[PDB]
DNA sequence: CCGACAGCGCATCAGC
DNA sequence: GCTGATGCGT
DNA sequence: GTCGG
């Protein structure tokens, strides 16, 4: 994990550059371009001296060395100090800050001269209910969560869960699961035996309506049969100051799809990227919801069985590795 | 050169 | 009213 | 914007 004095200059450049071009240019290839290049150098253990230097990394191509040279040798880069100081440009950007605001929305609330948060506060009839939630919570959504913080989430996800029904199964995923130290927001996995792909639903609404009875869930930004999305926050100590405002979404799988959902949405993404590989050599397709065989003409075969995350790597002959070994 | 860069649930729009 | 497309988040 | 068939 070098420091980010060593090459910081650039990966914040990069990622500034990154956002324009999902927010501003409606580009997300080359969005992922830009940060997929911010990664390779966050993770350089060296102070780059020149663009072909870094033009070496994966991801890294001669527009970006070019801009590599340019930083290196200026400080800046003056196609991104003009955008910076660009009134439309530095807006849209800004609102798509907002859950619920995409390029289009904000593209079209700067087009009618729409820019601030002020100004959305003065619009609400302009506002989805899903960005009216954004709005509302603005500041919270871009808090961590302090992993003591998800620890008491979990707690009472796990405990009203089970009051509802002792044999629903609810598995808190992402890097927490994976023992991070913070946390963007709580993604939790649900199931129950009585749901599979073949047969039977109001599994996920009973959940979710004891967890607002409970004044656990404070918002709900989508819910489906499968699928909620929404908000919570913790109870405050009485006289003390109270938590933010915290994104939670809870998915509903059928019980034999459970555990490749729980690997998957635990990931960390380049372990996944790792295990499919793998997984190809080995002759299995995996996806978010099941394992398959590959025939010899690569005619996938039957979803295999799968009881348990173990049950997956012993199909790949992976030893199973523990959630936190799962960086990569 | 030029197509891939993932797939999908839900809310909402666009078209009929 | 219905069906498929789009915007959005992930 | 970068990679690669
Ligand atoms: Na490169
Ligand atoms: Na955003
Ligand atoms: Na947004
Ligand atoms: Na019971």
């Amino acid at each position: 994990a070098p420091q980010e004095t060593l090459n910081g200059g650039i990966t914040d450049m990069l990622t500034e550059l990154a956002n324009f071009e999902k927010n501003v240019s409606q580009a997300i290839h080359k969005y992922n371009a830009y940060r997929k290049a911010a990664s390779v150098i966050a993770k350089y253990p060296h102070k780059i001296k020149s663009g072909a230097e870094a033009k070496k990394l994966p991801g890294v191509g001669t527009k970006i060395a070019e801009k590599i040279d340019e930083f290196l040798a200026t400080g800046k880069l003056r196609k991104l100090e003009k955008i910076r100081q660009d009134d439309t440009s530095s807006s849209i950007n800004f609102l798509t800050r907002v859950s619920g605001i995409g390029p289009s929305a904000a593209r079209k609330f700067v087009d009618e001269g729409i820019k601030t948060l002020e100004d959305l506060r003065k619009n609400e009839d302009k506002l989805n209910h899903h960005q009216r939630i954004g709005l509302k919570y603005f500041g919270d959504f871009e808090k961590r969560i302090p992993r003591e913080e998800m620890l008491q989430m979990q707690d009472i996800v796990l405990n009203e869960v089970k009051k509802v029904d002792s044999e629903y199964i609810a598995t808190v995923c992402g890097s927490f699961r994976r023992g991070a130290e913070s946390s963007g927001d709580m993604d939790v996995l649900l199931t129950h035996p009585s749901f599979t792909s073949e047969s039977t639903p109001k599994l996920l609404h009973q959940v979710v309506e004891q967890l607002q009875k409970v004044h656990f869930i404070t918002d709900t930004l989508s819910k489906g049969e499968t699928k909620f999305m929404g908000v919570c926050q913790l109870p405050s100590k009485n006289d003390e100051k109270e938590y933010p405002h915290r994104r939670i979404d809870i998915r509903l799988i059928p019980k034999d799809q459970y555990y490749c959902g729980v690997l998957y949405f635990t990931g960390s993404d380049i372990f996944n990227k790792n295990m499919r590989a793998h997984a190809l050599e080995k002759g299995f397709t995996i996806n978010e919801y099941t394992i398959r065989p590959l025939g010899v003409t690569g005619v996938a075969g039957e979803p295999l069985p799968v009881d348990s995350e173990k049950d997956i790597f012993d199909y790949i002959q992976w030893k199973y590795r523990e959630p936190k070994d799962r960086s990569e």
